[PDB]
């Protein structure tokens, strides 16, 4: 029993983190096979960050301008290229600790484990969700760029996030590993801000199932709802639409608890309309929305990697 | 910016996790140099657990009755010894991935990371605290025993917890890596009562400082309190007393923010007495008590 913010074991990713230095800037890179991936703004001075044309800025660099430190060994850079916002440094040595891996782009609401690093060295690991407004509520200090987010499935690490920037309100923006930012954010100095956010409905439902699995049941009720009737209520409370796919993905939790998804939806409807009336669910006084259905299954069923 | 329940990277501990089988029971062990540590109740059946004579039960076991597997590689046990409530299984091979390590016994209120494992393989990693009643609010299923808690103190892995049992409350109890239980719990079936779980006041104050560092300031006020007067309000609300040592440990955060510790006590006093009035602090509608002062400094600077 129990339910915690639970990250994937991070060892497979730790073995891939390196330090990348260009000029007076140091940040983190991800070393997979014979390529090191890092944010392309490693080549930028703070002065460069205004209307930068990265094609100019990168042609003014050579291989010897990049210093890649992998523990006690210096990897020699033998080529470089950029894939949209991600710089790819070709090195002379394939990382012998490369895990089985994929690059995936996740959807708003999906979660991942962040391995926060400084100077190529892992510092901590925590869970994040990609918010509907395409930010993440991370914990990142100066020097954390190039830290990555990932999920694991069996023996395969699926990298889905590379950290690039902090926004004015203290939330974070970054790219997938193929170099495309999540959301309208850009690796240049602009006066932009995160937009209005919403609550990830399918995740709140997953977490209510986690609560039932752990014995917290006070919020259940006798009612059911149709999917459309639920969504008419959800929109009023700034919740994301629940799709039929979300209902399907919640199936395993419904089977394990015996509570139909639309029955859970009626429970959530009543919590939104009445509040929690001083009670708590899994130690929280708010409805938690950064556990996916799979996060609940992997934790409550003891999946290993 | 930002503030998250952050665990230490688990890779150094992953390299020490092994599977330990005795009879039909499989749980986890910790492989350091040529020794594997695991809960001694691995040798018990559920019927043995009703009234176990661990000394007699261990005498009856042989080295070959302990099956140890590191990944898909089998290790041969060449000795077995009581270590309070854990077993030390001597094996043929020193673990080549043994990190620099020490065994530390932690204090109530201190935090640590847990690598939850099943059958010798890792499931996930999370942060938790040793509660004032010497339980931990973990996430553990059947088969998780032998999973360990740890901190990474600079150049060294500090192992502080090995998991042994879930109490009827759904919270968890275990030993340090010397095999001595935290709290009054025992590795046998009892009508074990758990003490009063109280809130870790020094940690709540640390987390309020984290909130100010991150820009949440609405809860500060111009009232004042003495330490004794604050502590009277604290235990009214089932908070632990705040000691002079706690005040000094909050020194670095009070210096960074410019807010005296007793002035933050005045803020916490008002929050306890009036509530939050529908506002949140660091994304929470409740006061968080599982970040130590050290956790906040580590994460915020
Ligand atoms: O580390 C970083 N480096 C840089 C940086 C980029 C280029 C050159 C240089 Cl010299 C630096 C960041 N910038 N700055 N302007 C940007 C504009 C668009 C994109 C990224 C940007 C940045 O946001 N972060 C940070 C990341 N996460 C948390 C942080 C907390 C506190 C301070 C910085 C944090
Ligand atoms: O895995 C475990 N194994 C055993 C066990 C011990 C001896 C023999 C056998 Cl055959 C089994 C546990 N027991 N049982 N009585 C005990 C009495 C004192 C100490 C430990 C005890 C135990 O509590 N746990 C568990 C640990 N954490 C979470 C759990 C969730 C759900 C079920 C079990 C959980
Ligand atoms: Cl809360």
């Amino acid at each position: 029993s129990g339910f915690r913010k639970m990250a994937f074991p991070s060892g497979k990713v730790e073995g891939c983190m390196v330090q990348v230095t260009c000029g007076t800037t140091t940040l983190n890179g991800l070393w997979l096979d014979d390529v090191v991936y890092c944010p392309r703004h490693v080549i930028c001075t703070s002065e460069d960050m205004l209307n930068p044309n990265y094609e100019d800025l990168l042609i003014r660099k050579s291989n010897h301008n990049f210093l890649v430190q992998a523990g006690n060994v210096q990897l020699r850079v033998i080529g470089h290229s950029m894939q949209n916002c991600v710089l790819k440094l070709k090195v002379d040595t394939a990382n012998p600790k490369t895990p089985k891996y994929k690059f995936v782009r996740i959807q708003p609401g999906q979660t991942f484990s962040v391995l926060a690093c400084y100077n190529g060295s892992p510092s901590g690991v925590y869970q994040c969700a990609m918010r509907p407004n395409f930010t993440i509520k991370g914990s990142f200090l100066n020097g954390s760029c190039g830290s990555v987010g990932f999920n694991i499935d069996y023996d395969c690490v699926s990298f889905c996030y590379m950290h690039h920037m902090e926004l004015p309100t203290g939330v974070h923006a970054g790219t997938d590993l193929e170099g495309n930012f999540y959301g309208p954010f850009v690796d240049r100095q602009t006066a932009t801000a995160a937009g209005t956010d919403t609550t990830i409905t399918v995740n709140v439902l997953a977490w209510l199932y986690a609560a039932v699995i752990n014995g917290d049941r006070w919020f259940l009720n006798r009612f059911t709802t149709t999917l459309n009737d639920f969504n008419l209520v959800a929109m009023k409370y700034n919740y994301e639409p629940l799709t039929q796919d979300h209902v399907d993905i919640l199936g395993p939790l419904s089977a394990q608890t015996g509570i139909a998804v639309l029955d859970m939806c009626a429970s959530l409807k009543e919590l939104l309309q009445n509040g929690m009336n001083g009670r708590t669910i899994l130690g929280s006084a708010l409805l938690e929305d950064e556990f996916t259905p799979f996060d609940v299954v992997r934790q409550c069923s003891g999946v290993t990697f």
